[PDB]
């Protein structure tokens, strides 16, 4: 039957949303908690024992992780634990949350019922959802999104000369690449080292699936008989003033950046 294991363990499993080879996986950890169901009672059901147990398991994920690589699997182990009799000892299972940028995780409550027979030791597991009677193994579903960086020049009052850097945080590491349409073809930005491109009037390039929470900085070499300036409008919120070589960082609103180039 699904969700009941003979043995001493409890699987876990872990599923990222995960569509498209083109976007970095964020390189993190998701941790899952088991605790004593701390009302449990009416065999005897009890709290759950916490008495040798770990009571943490962990899974990875990096930026190597593409379709194949997206569910992940863990396991709590009984086997440790000294029970102080026979019974059902229950407890309840969570994914904790992160709160890391850009990252989705699932809240769902899990039950789990370990019978204990004899020494004593665990016989079976049962796994449920909280206030579900429906008998099925642990799965938690998290996701992550994305967001965009659009570039343009105006000319005001020849090809500019630009370079863009994404620089590497904790989550997106350099060496890695995003993708960047650029004269209509698609190409890869590899994180840490300057990209060099140019733009002409009214043109513009646009990286469509960009990490979350990562800085970039954009310079335009200076072009003599110009001044330039630029904006960034960050979704429908007004466009402020963005100085060429400062650190943006990334958030969830899609980013257009304009750059005027105004004839002396």
């Amino acid at each position: 039957t699904a969700g009941v294991v003979t043995g001493k363990t409890l699987p876990i499993t872990k599923s990222m949303i995960y569509t498209d080879n083109e976007i970095l996986m964020p390189k993190t950890t998701f941790t899952f908690t088991i605790e004593p169901d701390t009302t449990a009672s009416g065999l005897e059901i009890k709290s759950g024992e916490t008495t040798g147990l770990t009571t943490k398991a962990i899974v990875s994920y990096d930026n190597t992780d593409k379709e194949s690589a997206k569910n992940k699997t863990s396991n709590f182990n009984f086997e440790t634990v000294t029970f102080s009799g026979i019974g059902i000892y229950r407890y309840t299972v969570s994914e904790q949350n992160d709160g890391i940028e850009g990252i989705q995780y699932d809240g769902k409550k899990w039950t789990v019922d370990v019978y204990v027979g004899n020494g004593f030791e665990p016989k079976y597991v049962v796994s449920k959802e909280v206030n579900s009677d429906v008998k099925k193994p642990i799965r938690f579903e998290n996701s992550f999104k994305t967001t965009s960086l659009k570039i343009e020049k105006q000319v005001t009052g020849k090809d500019f000369n630009f370079t863009l850097i994404l620089e590497a945080s904790a989550l997106y590491e350099k060496g890695q690449v995003v993708k960047i349409i650029q004269d209509g073809q698609t190409k890869d930005v590899v994180i840490g080292q300057e990209y060099k491109f140019t733009l002409h009037d009214h043109q513009s390039i646009m990286l469509a699936k960009l990490p979350i929470g990562i800085s970039y900085k954009l310079t335009e070499d200076k072009a003599d008989g110009y001044t330039t300036t630029a904006t960034l409008k960050e979704g429908e919120i007004d466009a402020k003033e963005y100085v060429l070589g400062n650190l943006q960082k990334t958030d969830e609103s899609a980013d257009e950046i304009v750059v005027t180039n105004k004839r002396d």
